[PDB]
RNA sequence: UCGACA
DNA sequence: ATGTCG
């Protein structure tokens, strides 16, 4: 039941919070999409939200319909409710990574999209293409 | 309390 | 150990 037709979108970061980064890529041919430049600091979660929500953008602007796969249970919800509910605090160190989240947010409640969003079974199907 | 996904 | 959710 795994849908190669899709984006599968991962986040790899360096301690939580700390340096984040995400990518998407084809659930197939892993053929890189799109790479986010390394950011400073960032919860696991914000960085998973971004993951998502990059992808959206992605298919949106080349007119794909293929759903998106995530492994992160707190994102594919926030963004369900287009609401990143992050409890890292706001200061001028975790400037750029809540900068993006909120323009990611911005995003996610003046668009359209079917985009289906769904959850990697990697107790059943093993690391998600998009991991570090 | 724990459980779950990262 | 931390980030989040149920
Ligand atoms: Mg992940
Ligand atoms: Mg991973």
């Amino acid at each position: 039941e795994i849908i190669w037709e899709s984006l599968s979108v991962d986040v790899g970061s360096q301690g939580n919070p700390g340096i984040v980064e995400y990518k998407g890529v084809d659930t197939k041919t892993g053929e890189v999409l799109f790479e986010r430049e390394p950011i400073p600091i960032g919860t696991n979660n914000m960085g998973e939200f971004l993951a998502i929500v990059h992808g959206l953008r992605y298919l949106k602007e080349r007119n794909s319909r293929k759903p998106i796969y995530s492994n992160s249970q707190t994102a594919i919800k926030w963004v369900k409710d287009k609401k990143a509910k992050s409890t890292l605090v706001r200061n001028e160190e975790t400037a750029l990574i809540w900068k993006l989240v909120d323009e990611a947010e911005e995003w996610l409640n003046t668009h359209t999209y079917e985009t289906p969003i769904l959850k990697w079974q990697t107790d059943k199907w093993g690391e998600i293409k998009a991991d570090y």
